């Protein structure tokens, strides 16, 4: 009880939110080329009209002016410009454990109007009740990550999740839907909305329209002698500068296209192991001094600490951990 309780304030204050997943097979996303409409833009002002989008940090940027043999490509990969580009680093197939410290994750029974004295008895309450040792049954988890999934400690991700928690969604997320409104996709074209969209036959102003619109070939064309500045032209154009144009048509403001595509990435259950609930239990074994040390050290599995980072962000790859880590 006072061992107990001391034990319960150190792991809980730590290591609460952290968690260890471990995929069955090793499978990274698998575009590098990410469509996310339902994101606003940064838009062309200096002050932006929505608050910064973890996602922005991935944004493809077109650049009116660029040099005489330019291309997306050479940045951006595969990924179209206007959306957005997956890096290297969160696309690694040596990655088989996604760690993570972060309460955003919680169904309905966790929310910030609880008192800490809730959220911190019935978290504590679930860890106890949702694992075998340290590791998480299947009923605590999304149907989606694990068969016999009830989410009774995890929610399920939703698509506005990746405009906040991008690393979160590409490194968990076991299908990628798209939510597309460019031409072409679906094959839903300029012409063919009255045919294609139920809800459409010919009002907020976006109505039965795409967002971006099929220009032609990516080109760099100078017309000038600066070869170090000529006329950028992408695949696709955003015809009025509409920054909001999907996250209006996905908040359902108006009727339209929309284009919803799945790719499975991952297959089979995860493993989920409940950071805290080792450190509980490890703590009676070995000691409270060096299983906080141990659990921090392994925390700081890739130089930065996850608990260190921001909630929304602090979802990170880990090559092949020692799970439990070694007690001294
Ligand atoms: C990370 O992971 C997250 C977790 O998995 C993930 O989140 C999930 O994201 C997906 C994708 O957006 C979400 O699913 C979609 O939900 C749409 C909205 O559904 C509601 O509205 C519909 C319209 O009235 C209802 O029908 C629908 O009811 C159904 O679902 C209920 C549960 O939600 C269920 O209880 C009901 O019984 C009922 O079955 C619900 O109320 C939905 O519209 C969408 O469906 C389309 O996309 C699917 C995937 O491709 C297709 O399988 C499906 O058939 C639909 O495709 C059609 O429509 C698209 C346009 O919307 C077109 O692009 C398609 O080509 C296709 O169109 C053809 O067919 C039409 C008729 O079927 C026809 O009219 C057309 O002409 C054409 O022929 C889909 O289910 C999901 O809900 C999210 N999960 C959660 C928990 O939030 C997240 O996205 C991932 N993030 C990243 C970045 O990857
Ligand atoms: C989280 O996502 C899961 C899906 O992975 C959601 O579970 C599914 O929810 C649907 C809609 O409520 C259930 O469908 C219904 O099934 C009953 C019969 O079981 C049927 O009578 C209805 O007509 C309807 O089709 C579906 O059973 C269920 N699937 C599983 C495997 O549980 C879940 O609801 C989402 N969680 C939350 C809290 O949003
Ligand atoms: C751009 O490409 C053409 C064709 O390969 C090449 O001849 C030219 O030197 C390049 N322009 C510049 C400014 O490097
Ligand atoms: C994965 O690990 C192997 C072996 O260490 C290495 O050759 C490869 O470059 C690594 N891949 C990435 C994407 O870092
Ligand atoms: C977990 O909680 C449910 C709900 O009270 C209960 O039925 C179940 O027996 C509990 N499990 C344990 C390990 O006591
Ligand atoms: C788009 O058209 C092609 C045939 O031209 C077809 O194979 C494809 O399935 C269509 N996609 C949708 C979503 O209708
Ligand atoms: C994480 O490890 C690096 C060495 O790779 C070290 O420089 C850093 O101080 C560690 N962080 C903490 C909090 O100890």
């Amino acid at each position: 009880r006072d061992q107990e309780q001391y034990i319960h304030r150190k792991c809980y204050q730590e290591f609460a939110h952290c968690y260890l997943v471990k995929y069955k097979t090793p499978q990274p996303w698998p575009n590098e080329g990410l469509i996310a409409d339902q994101c606003p833009l940064p838009g062309l002002a200096d002050v932006s009209f929505y608050p910064y989008q973890a996602i922005w940090d991935y944004y493809a940027k077109i650049e009116n002016i660029r040099p005489a043999n330019w291309t997306s490509s050479k940045l951006y990969g595969k990924a179209r410009m206007g959306s957005y580009y997956i890096p290297k680093r969160l696309r690694n197939i040596n990655n088989t454990h996604i760690l993570f410290c972060s309460d955003v994750l919680y169904s309905k029974w966790y929310n910030l109007q609880n008192s800490i004295l809730q959220n911190e008895n019935e978290l504590t309450k679930r860890l106890s009740n949702l694992t075998i040792g340290n590791k998480l049954k299947n009923r605590a988890l999304p149907y989606e990550w694990a068969k016999g999934g009830l989410n009774r400690l995890f929610r399920n991700i939703s698509v506005l999740d990746v405009c906040s928690r991008p690393e979160m969604v590409l490194l968990l997320n076991k299908t990628y839907y798209t939510f597309s409104l460019w031409e072409g996709d679906c094959n839903i074209t300029r012409y063919n909305v009255n045919e294609t969209v139920p809800e459409c036959k010919d009002d907020h102003p976006y109505s039965c329209r795409l967002w971006r619109y099929r220009e032609g070939k990516e080109e760099v064309k100078c017309l000038t002698s600066d070869h170090t500045r000529c006329l950028y032209y992408p695949e696709y154009s955003n015809p009025e500068a509409l920054f909001d144009f999907g996250f209006l048509s996905y908040m359902r403001n108006f009727p339209g296209p929309q284009c919803i595509e799945s790719t499975s990435i991952r297959q089979q259950d995860y493993e989920v192991y409940s950071i805290y609930q080792e450190c509980k239990l490890a703590s009676k074994t070995y000691g409270i001094d060096s299983v906080l040390f141990s659990l921090k050290n392994f925390l700081n599995y890739t130089g930065k600490p996850v608990n260190e980072m921001p909630n929304a962000r602090a979802f990170v790859g880990l090559i092949d951990p020692k799970f439990p880590p070694t007690y001294p």
